[PDB]
């Protein structure tokens, strides 16, 4: 009787590494441990082109690797779709997209899967608008696993938009530290260092045939 | 016994417009009417894609347009180098590459041919290094067209970079206004206003098929 | 065949003066002078007590003064309701309060009153909501009286959302300067000036009597 | 022989809480163990209406709420002095009003009963004018109660106003943590959270009975 | 039956030039011409070292050059009194300084000579302590010789502190614009300028035989 | 087959203090019992008067309360050539005129001696020339004497020019907490506190004699 849910990460990839993929099978032990769902499929999204950041390399590439990264993966695949729209795309919109099209295979609800990044990123002054929030945290729900869930727990604890609805909120915690962040992982890369071990093999070898992220 | 000079306008040209076509004779006719120069070829050299800005249109595009601006143009032309490189370059290494390359047909001097606007940006607080406007007003020149001369003749009053190799600055003066900025063409293409007489015909016509700057 | 138009201006009258009520007859004789229209009403809506700023007077002070200033006006009336309520109003709201009566008396349309000074909010930076613009704009309509419908015109065409909804901004120009601003008056008060023949004689009155805005 | 004090605490009490009323109770059995003191009345002074702030309530509610906090104490009260003045009145001059109202009985010295949060206040660049700062502390003097006495202790030592004149300020420890303040209170109120045996029983029943800070 | 004035100029004079000499004969004409008051002496009293500016030279050249540009003058003085002390010393003391001075030659009434610079600063939001501000202008006298007087009775306007006791400031108008400033004299001197006939034929040779403000 | 090396302090010097002296002592232990290096001599050099900071008193106090401080020791030493010169030195011409210095004796290397202190500042936005932090680095050398290497590896490792040139900086532990900083000096003397066992005897006792830092 349990809920099916699918599990939606966007985000750069850029690149992909260990830790990202770490993070699904963390949240998915978690929601299937909690006796209450069934994680059936999860689904990373790299960003388009249109976001036109620096040292954001072409889509096609980060898409590869993130291919590479699941190839052997039961349950976790690489959606293209919003890479490929011509004007950049609100997470809410991605969110969309995606459910209704699991909707239109005539119910499994997606979810978001973040770290606790966002939620900092959600209080930011400015920054979002309480409304997107809202309908993000309202309609779909988010899954946030860290290390930090002590911070995470606060940053509920602070917004009055994430409290109303705290309980479409899981805070997941990471025991085993396993930070390997694409910055970092880009640092390394333009020092000439090592990231074997912390990147699939396969994702590594295409990073080094290309010579990606070595210049600037 | 006239000082033989090439004019490089570098620049996003995105898109390029009549009065970027009007500053070029203008430019030549001024420096001609010294007596003491020949002005021998203009170069137009558009800005790459590794200059990530919004709003800023893939390279091919804005090479078309201006290689359509100045088809049947005696004297002006387009370089598509800058456009080329995979690494963002600045004005001193363009420069440096153009003056390099005159000098490898075995003297003309290449001459930066700006407005005020490049004025204004060379006072910003932090923005540019002393030297390396040092170094372009040194060892190049510029060109300073606009109509607005009397505030061109105030930025060098007021730099002392500037001042000290004023000699090596020639503010020029347009009389009749036909400022038709890029900024102002995009802002009246996405509201589906007429550009009509604003930029060559066949720059319409490109714009036109291509739906550009039609979106957002 | 002519459109039946209200004319509400929303603000804090703190107090109210000539200027305020120069500014109705104004827009009333241009609404009138299309052909297009006949205005039928106007309302003054003063801003209540949850609005908190420094200088407001009480509410009740403000709609004294207002009434009194109107109590020979054959058309234009002052209403309490945005003043009564517990929470501040956006003025989106009152816009949809006051259509919503007129359309219980079984059609009217209500249309903003403002000055260039609205236009300039509209566009700082984060300050207003782009679709809480739009709805004004559309849905109800601005008349914009002003002395410099100059700058007028031109943040019409600097934002995309008023471009667009241009149709529906009346820029009406006053050949009369009357610049009696609230500001002033309540300076010109607690220097013990006289605001004589700026403010009607019993708004006048009403202010000696009570000894308003004369502290600080 | 000891010297005779009276303890004045300032703030907006919105609401008061348990907090507020151990303070007192810390300050007097610290300042009565130094075998320096006696410690003869204390006195809660919520500030008044012409403090516009937003959250803060009316004067009159914070007043009663303060009343049914002490009822039973023999020894602190409010006065309702500085909540009914029709301008905003600084500390200095409250502390001003207190002494000489003890002078006028024909001799008790008052003190500003504060916390660190005061201190952190007093160093904010030009927030404070250094002349006020050094009559409050060398005309009345602090207790300053708290959890963190050794950010107290080093705020003191960062500010040669504070230095000089620290024979006059107590830094009192509290040992139990008890950190109810009013920003929480509110915060919960909002959600519909119990906020029993935070505050007194009295205290409570009455916000509730008025529904207050349940809105925003 | 006329008041007697003196005029008191403060500022670091780096360097002075027929500028600030102009300003004084300016201002006693104008003075003498009101019919009430008869003006007695001038005094010159540059800034000392321990305000440590960039560009500003040891105050004794600055002492010279004053002294220098003031020799055959029948009125004006420069008095070094300021410059003297190891402290840094504001105008309020420098004036109550100077009043002091001749209350004790046995009564002759200082005056602050300044342009309307000044009355900028005034009103920078935390620059001035209106009390001082108020000291200044209530008990001494503002004299503001300007060629924009225009701007200078707008700031009187503009603040309630100046607007108080504007019955003590004098506006004159300099309907010969002849704007020397100090900053414009290095900086032509640091581009090996001629500054002849902008200062003092003396005060011109000891900065060229000093090689003054020749340097950065 | 060690390498010869002279230990290089730039600073303000206002005033010495044993934690000064102290790096010096750590320093040379640490490069010597690498069994790469001999240190040959070391250099305190404070900066001029120039540099017109405020509580910077003049160099030549400065330079003797060095020179106090070192009387007695066999290898420190101070040079006084950056505290003459006429306009401000940059760290990096201190640095080449003491190899320049040392080449001309007809080879030891001169090595900059900081703490984190220099790190932190190299990484402020636009603070530092990336060229000069590179040649520092890269020419000269760094020996960061800190309590907190921690925090210095961490800076190492965040900035890329130093991560280049990191086998060129050496970061040395002090395990005894010594942080007897100038501005904690400065700031007891203001206050009339013991300094006794801070500093060296002697410098203490000019600094008695002189009455420095008593003002403000």
């Amino acid at each position: 009787e349990k809920t099916e849910v699918v599990l939606l990460a966007c985000g750069s990839f850029n690149p992909i590494t260990n830790m990202h993929l770490r993070l699904f099978e963390l949240a998915k032990d978690y929601m299937n441990g909690t006796g209450r769902y069934t994680v059936v499929k999860g689904i990373i999204s790299p960003v388009g082109d249109a976001y036109k950041k620096k040292g954001l390399i072409p889509a096609y590439h980060r898409v590869i690797m993130a291919e590479l990264a699941t190839k052997n993966s039961k349950w976790v695949e690489v959606d293209t779709w919003e890479s490929l729209q011509k004007e950049w795309k609100e997470t809410l919109k991605v969110l969309r997209h995606h459910q209704e099209k699991l909707e239109a295979s005539d119910v499994p609800k997606v979810k978001l899967l973040c770290g606790a990044d966002l939620l900092e990123s959600f209080a930011v002054p400015n920054l979002w608008k309480s409304e997107d929030i809202t309908q993000i945290v309202a309609n779909y729900g988010l899954i946030c696993v860290t290390r930090a869930g002590n911070d995470a727990q606060k940053f509920i604890y602070e917004s009055d938009v994430l409290w109303k609805h705290r309980s479409n909120i899981h805070v997941v915690n990471e025991w085993f530290a396993n930070d390997i962040s694409s910055t970092k992982i880009r640092r390394a890369l333009r020092r000439g260092q090592s990231i074997r071990y912390l990147v699939p093999d396969l994702v590594q070898e295409y990073i080094e045939k290309h010579n990606l992220y070595s210049s600037e």
